[PDB]
């Protein structure tokens, strides 16, 4: 009944934010310049799973400005989650680069299986809140 593959969720690992930053899978306001990382946590139940790959499109007031893809790997069913991290980054600065981003996250593998495809918006402030 449940699957083998399940994202269970996304955070942004950010030590700054006053406050949590989850997406439970099962908007995103950051400060402009802060580090953060992606963290898409998930769960492999029962077969070994390969080429676990990290989709991410980016997209502003409608239109594309980004695509990125990450490699996860493969990993085998276990009863405790994984979390694939992104490399750290840099919140943009600068009010050209301040606003909401839409961000299209996919979580595939060899198979192409659609383990999971959501949608999620980042607002990037001169402040927190």
């Amino acid at each position: 009944m449940v699957p083998n593959v399940v994202v269970t969720g996304l955070t942004l690992v950010c030590s700054s934010a006053p406050g949590p930053l989850e997406l439970d899978l099962t908007s995103f306001v950051l400060k402009e310049g802060v580090e953060y990382r992606i963290a898409i946590s998930f769960r492999v139940n029962r077969e070994i799973v390969s080429g676990m790959k990290y989709i991410q499109h980016t997209y502003r007031k409608g239109v594309k400005i980004d695509k990125t893809d990450y490699m996860v790997g493969s990993y085998g069913p276990r009863a405790e989650e994984y979390e694939f991290l992104t490399p750290v980054e840099e919140a943009p600065k600068g009010m050209l680069a301040r606003g909401s981003y839409s961000i299209k996250s996919r979580f595939t593998d060899d198979d192409k299986t659609d383990h999971l495809s959501w949608e999620w918006n980042l607002t990037i402030k001169k402040d927190w809140k």
